[PDB]
């Protein structure tokens, strides 16, 4: 049978960067990030907790993904969105994010679950095909 | 504090199909697997439980991943490959798989947790972006 533990350790055996995020206001804060998160954004949980992800877009701030990802939360919906985002290193990497709101029957609040996936190699193939074409 | 309703929702939203096994003898049958993994194979989570993961290799004939992941397996280590896989309908696709072993820091029972990924797209757009630029 499964247990709590080795749902955690499915969590820390996944690629695609894992969080958890709660709404303040416009700010919707992380309460939780995997080493897969940590490994793709060059940050550690500790430097990052308690803060909004959107620093991870760093000073490139009009993107229309951020619009609708705020739509989503507003109407506590999934979303899938990608984003351009730059590790701490200040690398540049490919996104896709997907946000399922999920209401927590302790103390009855919807959190957020981010997955981050790494497209980036994607992103510059088929700009290949098209730009070829 | 976050709990086990949102650690089994983290595994309920994964892109990606994950499994647990665990070892009998010398086949590791499938305790658990996440929807991803039914919807990613066509097959249900019923059909499927308790029945080690070789089926989904179907007809294919081929060795560097049986092989390798057996040893890496039996010897207790990670391994990643991509191999041509088949849906119930009998579809194909290419599935990138990572199995890791898991340490039993309590209740001492071997165990793998397995992620399988489809990356036949961008299969199929590297083949044309390679036919292409040939
Ligand atoms: C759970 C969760 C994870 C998120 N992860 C990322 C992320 O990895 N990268 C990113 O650029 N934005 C991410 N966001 C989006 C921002 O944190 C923020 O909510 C969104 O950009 C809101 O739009 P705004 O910047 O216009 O306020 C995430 C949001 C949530 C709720
Ligand atoms: C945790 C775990 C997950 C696995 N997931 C898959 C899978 O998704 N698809 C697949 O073809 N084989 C998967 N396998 C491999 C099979 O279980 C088995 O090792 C494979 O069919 C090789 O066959 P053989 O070594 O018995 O010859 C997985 C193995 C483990 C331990």
């Amino acid at each position: 049978m499964i247990n709590a533990q080795l749902l955690q350790s499915m969590v820390d055996a996944s690629n695609d960067g894992i969080v958890v995020a709660e709404k303040e206001g416009d700010d919707t804060i992380l309460i939780y990030v995997n080493a897969a998160f940590e490994y793709l954004t060059g940050y550690s949980r500790d430097e990052i907790l308690y803060q909004d992800c959107r620093f991870l877009q760093g000073d490139d701030r009009d993107q229309l993904g951020r619009a609708r990802i705020r739509k989503a939360m507003a109407e506590g919906r999934p979303c899938r969105e990608v984003l351009r985002n730059y590790r701490k290193d200040g690398s540049a990497f490919w996104n896709e994010l997907s946000i399922t709101p999920v209401k927590s029957d302790f103390d009855q609040r919807t959190y957020f679950i981010g997955i981050q996936k790494d497209v980036s190699r994607q992103v510059e193939l088929e700009r290949e095909l098209a730009e070829l074409r």
